[PDB]
This record gives C-alpha cells, sequence and structure tokens, in this order.
C-alpha cells in the first residue's frame, strides 16, 4: 500500500537518472566547465526552494508529530541556497549586469518549468495533511540527489583543479542530502494510496520539465561556459 | 449577496487609500523622485503578477462566460511588466549590480510580503470556480488602481520635467486599470467564500504597502535619478 509508493519513487528515479542531461553532466571528455553551462538558470529555482522550506512545508504552530519532523528537514534544506551563490561566485556566473537583464533572466520564458516548480508544488500540497506533505518532500529530495550527485562530478573537478571550497555542486551537499524514515512505518488509505500516486508522478513530471529547460539552455549558451579563477 | 460583496470591496478600497505610504506619494510638498524611492521594490511583484496573469488566471479552453472575461482582462494585465522596467530604467533604478546582488534584492526578508502576494493569490484562486475567481481579481484589480492612482502623481511630475513618456507610474497605466477596477446570484456558502477573498486579499496588499513604507523609511536618501 505504502511499499507501493517508496517503491513508485524508485522506478521514478532510475528513469529520471537516465535524462539526457544528465549523460551531458556525467561525460568527462567534456570540459567541466562546459557541463556546468546550466548553472546560473538554478537561480530561477534555489531561492524559490528555500522560501518554499520556509514557508509552504514549514509550520511552527503544530502539534501533530509528523509536521514536528517536517519542519527539522526543511530548516536543514532552506539554508542550501547560501551555498549555491557561493559557488556562483567561484564559477565565475556572478556578472555584473543592469538590475533589469538579472530579472528579465530568472523570469525567462526558457526558464519557466524552472521557476515555477517551487509554486508548483506550493499549489499540490499546501491542503495535504503532514504524511501526504512528507511524500511530496520524498519525492522532490529524491529528485534532487539525482541532480546533484550528476553536477558534483564537474564541480569537484573543478574544486580541486582550482583548490576552492564548492558547497553546492559538492559532495559535501549530496552527503547532507544523502543524510536526507517514518514513512516505513506509515498506513495508507486507499484515498491516501490514489494521492501519493498522483503527488510521486507530478513532482518527478516537474523536475522533468526542469531539466528539459537546463537541457536546451546549455545548446543555447554553447560559448557561455565557467570561468573559475585558480590559486 | 454579490452586491454586498461589491460594497465589502468599496469599504475596503476607502480603507486601503488612507495607509500612511499613499499620504507620502501623494505629498506635493514633497520632489516626486523621494515619493518613488520605494519603486524597485516592485521589482519583487511585477514579473510574478505577469506569471499569476499568462499561468495562474488564463485558462484558454473554457467556454464559461466568467473565465473568458478573465481570459482578455489577464491578457492586458501580462504586459504591463514591460511598462515597469521602461519607468525603471527612466528613473534611475536600473543599475549595474552582481547577479547575487539582483537576486539578494529581490528574496529580501523586507520583501517577504510583497513577493509572495501572487504565491498566496494562485494558492487561494487555484480550486475556485470562475465567478469567485472574478472576486479574486476585481480585489486585486481595485487595490492595483489605489496604487496606481498614486505612483501616477509623482510619476507624471517627473514625465512632464524631464519630456519623458513614462508607462507604468503613469495616468495611461491607471486609464488601463480603470477599465478593469457583474450582478451574479451566489449561494451563502459562496457569499462567505468572497468576503474571505476580499478581506485576505486587502490584508495581504496592506502587508506589500507596509513593506514599501518600511523601505523607504530605510533607504530615504536613494531618491530616484531620472534625466532631463
Ligand atoms: N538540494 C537542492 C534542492 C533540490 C531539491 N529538488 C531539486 C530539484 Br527537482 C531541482 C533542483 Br535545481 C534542486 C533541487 C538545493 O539545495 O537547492
Ligand atoms: N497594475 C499592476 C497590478 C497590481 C494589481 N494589484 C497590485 C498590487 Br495589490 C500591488 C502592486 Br505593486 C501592483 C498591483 C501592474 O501592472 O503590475
Ligand atoms: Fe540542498
Ligand atoms: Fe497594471
Ligand atoms: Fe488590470
Ligand atoms: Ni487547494
Amino acid at each position: 500500500g505504502m511499499k507501493a509508493i517508496l517503491q513508485l519513487i524508485l522506478e521514478k528515479r532510475q528513469e529520471f537518472e537516465k535524462l539526457p542531461c544528465f549523460e551531458f553532466v556525467r561525460d568527462e571528455t567534456i570540459s567541466p566547465e562546459e557541463r556546468l553551462i546550466l548553472y546560473p538558470c538554478i537561480a530561477a529555482f534555489a531561492l524559490n526552494f528555500r522560501d518554499l522550506n520556509r514557508y509552504d512545508y514549514r509550520d511552527d504552530n503544530s502539534s501533530d508529530y509528523y509536521q514536528k519532523i517536517i519542519n527539522i528537514h526543511t530548516q536543514e534544506d532552506a539554508k542550501h541556497w547560501e551555498w549555491f551563490l557561493n559557488d556562483l561566485e567561484l564559477l565565475g556566473f556572478d556578472k555584473t549586469m543592469r538590475f533589469s537583464e538579472a530579472l528579465r533572466f530568472v523570469w525567462s520564458d526558457d526558464l519557466l518549468h524552472t521557476r515555477r516548480l517551487c509554486h508548483n508544488i506550493a499549489v499540490l500540497s499546501h491542503d495535504l495533511e503532514p504524511v501526504m506533505k512528507m511524500v511530496v518532500i520524498e519525492a522532490m529530495e529524491t529528485a534532487g540527489l539525482v541532480i546533484f550527485h550528476a553536477l558534483a562530478k564537474p564541480g569537484e573537478s573543478i574544486a580541486k583543479a582550482t583548490r576552492r571550497k564548492y558547497l553546492y555542486v559538492a559532495d559535501s551537499h549530496v552527503e547532507v542530502e544523502t543524510g536526507h524514515t517514518i514513512l516505513e512505518q506509515t498506513q495508507l488509505s486507499s484515498e491516501q494510496e490514489e494521492k501519493a500516486k498522483e503527488i510521486v508522478n507530478k513532482v518527478f513530471q516537474w523536475s522533468t520539465n526542469l531539466i528539459g529547460e537546463f537541457e536546451r539552455y546549455v545548446k543555447a549558451h554553447r560559448s557561455e561556459k565557467a570561468q573559475p579563477t585558480a590559486a
């Protein structure tokens, strides 16, 4: 019943792992600077995700024991945007630009699905019982681990070659997200099972659409390789 | 019924019009450059609002009378973000910064209610039938009109003085929003939901104006720098 759900996520993860974008990010025959062309795209997601954790997932005024554990989970994930901004700078992507060019970049029509992923999760999850909220978090954290397992490859390559401490496209981020059960010990209704199926499918479809935009961005911006600096 | 709902919107607008922010923005004893220091704050709202119209409010495959009305409405409101970026440039607020400084500005804790107003409206409206979305939209458009009625006062003073065409903090924008800001029978359940909708929209709009007020106080020297 719930075994079915944890199992649908593993099936979804194994499909997600095979997307062309990940084959590209893992390709060691391509400079890591070329593979991380997609890095600024994450700007449309990373601060929205911080806010999802802080304001949508987290509920400080709850006694329910499942919301209590969600709150602890959300507090750790709400710190990773700063790591994003750390590696933005190291990769040479923290460029000077007009305020309006920064805005037109984030709200690019080419980053629609990247930008609205967190919005879609909030609308999905706003009227969910805490145990259905945990499924959302679990599916989203599974998609996240796949993406960062991949990006930490070019990332750790640049970190060692330049001798700099990367925090976002880094083993240390993967390790914390590995660190990220009670869902084993939980029983779902037929209703709660059908809902959880709908959730897992939507999260993996929305993450697939975001990865699709990263792949299109690399192909559109082939010249704009990372420009990291050595020590 | 629907009658009292429009009366509530009217009462909330009369309340909203008299916030300190708007007394400040309307104060012709202060330079219009100072009355527009809130302007860059709208960056957290204007592009979100574009996306609310394009992606949340709009549903092209609908025969529902009210949704067809909403579709036409949303198509106009979804163009106003370019006007925002036009006047950002004219006001001297389109400055060169690090990408990260732009992100930290928009995702400022000081602009939380500004940034999430559209998110709150999306969450509130996502399950509503089109007649009830119309209530959400009328409330929001009414609050919009109050704000732009105020901002166009220093806006047009700067446009005339500099001989440049302002599009956002300008009478031409107010003219569109005047058009935007019917008689239906609502279940008692709907009348109740509609009253909750009007109360929430004017509360979240009041919170946003609150942040503009705080920003102006904290950045009181950062006046607009238009050129003639
Ligand atoms: N560990 C990520 C969270 C994450 C979780 N899910 C993600 C997806 Br789907 C796409 C992207 Br890009 C990022 C995530 C973070 O720290 O921002
Ligand atoms: N006429 C506005 C729409 C709008 C409608 N409601 C608004 C509120 Br509440 C605050 C702010 Br700032 C803007 C609005 C626009 O074109 O961006
Ligand atoms: Fe993370
Ligand atoms: Fe407008
Ligand atoms: Fe409008
Ligand atoms: Ni809902």
